[PDB]
């Protein structure tokens, strides 16, 4: 889920509005994504995109049929750390981990403004 991904990123980077700051960055952060990641933050998004793609192939996800986009989940944020809930079923848990991994990834890499709003055709 997106709206949950948004909260997860804010947990690690509280000075940020994720849907504004990490959208449309490089070749992978945002809609679609193809080509070579332009920097480490773009690589975080590529990994994320790959993780959701993988989620769709998961039987536990198919056998409920709702998507990486619809499969909700629960997580908690305690002084800048995210915990995916043990109550999450296998599908919700996979998606929560994809999101958690990307949030941690975003907080550990440089943000290069020259890559914001890249012409995705040089991707
Ligand atoms: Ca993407």
């Amino acid at each position: 889920a997106l709206w949950q991904f948004n909260g997860m990123i804010k947990c690690k980077i509280p000075s940020s509005e994720p849907l504004l700051d990490f959208n449309n960055y490089g070749c992978y952060c945002g809609l679609g994504g193809s080509g070579t990641p332009v920097d480490d933050l773009d690589r975080c998004c590529q990994t994320h995109d790959n993780c959701f793609k993988q989620a769709k192939k998961l039987d536990s996800c198919k056998v409920l049929v709702d998507n990486p986009y619809t499969n909700n989940f629960s997580y908690s944020c305690s002084n800048n750390e995210i915990t995916c809930s043990s109550e999450n079923n296998a599908c919700e848990a996979f998606i929560c981990n994809c999101n958690r991994n990307a949030a941690i990834c975003f907080s550990k890499v440089p943000y290069n403004k020259e890559h914001k709003n890249l012409d995705k055709k040089n991707c």
